[PDB]
């Protein structure tokens, strides 16, 4: 009983670290996207077009 | 006992499937910026300002350091 309580938290404690790790690289590069977004709308260019295009790739509005 | 297997097998189960999830959200967000610093790559010899914003944001360390490529 001991023993397998022992391995699954040590498991359960390595996969809430690497979840945490994970939405912080995912809220990390999201913030990134959002600044982008915004200078794009700012500028509001076929650079910035394509990139625009980039940012709302499978956005299926207007 | 089958009852703390079952405990933790069940709260393994769902913090893998909040895993796949990260990821699959992760590798989309990065995607994006991949192919954005790509299209600032090829325009780069302009010195658009703009652009470079764009590549400053990208390049930019959770500190607001800018580290070329």
């Amino acid at each position: 009983k001991k023993a397998l309580i022992k391995e699954y938290t040590e498991e359960i404690e390595r996969l809430k670290r690497d979840l945490a790790a994970l939405e912080k690289e995912r809220d990390f590069y999201f913030g990134k996207l959002r600044n982008i977004e915004l200078i794009c709308q700012e500028n509001e260019d076929p650079v910035l077009q394509r990139i625009v295009d980039i940012l709302y790739a499978t956005d299926e509005g207007f």
